DNA sequence: GATTCACAGCTGATTCACAGCATCTA
DNA sequence: CTAGATGCTGTGAATCAGCTGTGAAT
């Protein structure tokens, strides 16, 4: 069975299956629509419990679709794709991410808004405050930078799963970014001077395959 | 279980909205109407606990849908949303009792805090660490002492209070403590922070922390 | 004066490229 | 054995996030 049931609304088709690839992926049920009737319909057939929203849509917006789903009794949260005035995105239960994101971001933030419609993360003696961005290590706190986090918080939730430099970078960095994979090789070094610098080496280094958050065997 | 029942009166579906949202998401049981005689059937078959309404509106604008709905036996205490440059002395000679008002555009705060306030006073002091807030005198104490507070720096207290030890990032607070219309720069939160911790966040225990790119929080040193 | 808030200087943090050295493996 | 491939990390430049002082306007 499925995580949740979203539509993901966009003008941009390529937008609309990056995301749509990505939680089909993450055992999310995704419905698609790239205009305001199409969203109004596939949302009235589906009933979905959030919806994926990009902002500026030609014609019909999403905030005339979301007033309408509501008056029905569709009370499902919108996360807000918006570009980086628009204001409103954080009233109820909604939120919003910036374009252009990272897939670690969209997911994380949408399933923050499904779990405040209807608890740290840990690894071995890495504790992760995904509220907070607050990290610890044996008990004692270690600041991190946004994009250390985000790592972080995606070598954790994969822990045990080696993962390629490619792979972290198409993950974890947003989609606009142009740079090669020497900046995952940066954060990884970053991360090991901050959060695995006890006794046993958490995070590991497999030549020519990837990176890997697993116990020393 | 609600709060209370609410009969929200505007001609604008979009402001409605954003004050159906607001206070459901609070708790409260919302109804609405576009309308006087909406406003009158809707007020007939839910019986609400408060009304708010929308002051300027074409047929009948929200004095004239009060003085229906109390003809009509409906007692409920009211909450105006006024223009600026408009019925001034109206306004004042019909709030000297139970009914108030706010200016439009409000803060979705301030609107919410006046509802609270005719909704007690029809039938009281928040507090976190050694600081005390009374809603409905804007007085604040910072250890048992007084601190002069301005109607922006109160407001934004009173959210970091009633939200203590939850995260509120720029555009959040944005959100829900400035007018609604505003159409600036996150640097006005940054400026109002500063104004509180120079007031409120003076010992050696800091009680509103940054969180570098997540936020502001309201809570002891743990 | 009180107030709101725009704006800009400042600071330290952050991102990221780049290169030279280390280690691995063909 | 060596030599290229691959990975690590110090240096530095550019930009950014957040804090605070000044001042315009009401
Ligand atoms: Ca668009
Ligand atoms: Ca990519
Ligand atoms: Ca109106």
């Amino acid at each position: 069975t499925p995580e949740a049931r979203v539509l993901v609304v966009d003008d941009e088709a390529n937008i609309v299956e990056l995301l749509s690839v990505s939680l089909k992926f993450q055992g999310f049920e995704v419905y698609t629509a790239t205009n305001g009737a199409q969203a109004l319909d596939r949302a009235r057939e589906t009933r979905p419990d959030a919806v994926i929203l990009d902002v500026m849509m030609p014609g019909m917006d999403g905030f005339g679709v979301l007033r309408r789903l509501r008056a029905d009794g569709i009370d499902a949260p919108a996360l807000f794709l918006t570009a980086r005035k628009i204001a409103g995105l954080t009233l109820g239960g909604d939120d919003y991410v910036t374009k252009p994101f990272s897939l670690e971001e969209v997911v994380a933030r949408l399933r923050v808004i499904l779990r405040r419609a209807g608890v740290r993360l840990t690894f071995a003696d890495i504790e992760l405050d995904e509220e907070t961005h607050e990290v610890w290590k044996a008990g004692q706190p270690v600041s991190l930078s946004p994009t250390e986090f985000t790592l972080l918080r995606y070598f954790v939730i994969n822990a045990g799963t080696v993962l390629s430099k490619p792979k972290i970078l198409d993950h974890v960095w947003r989609y606009d970014f142009g740079g090669d994979v020497n900046v995952v090789e940066s954060y990884v070094s970053y991360l090991r001077r901050k959060i695995d610098t006890g006794e046993k080496r958490l995070l590991h280094t497999l030549r020519g395959v990837g990176y890997v958050l697993r116990e020393p065997r």
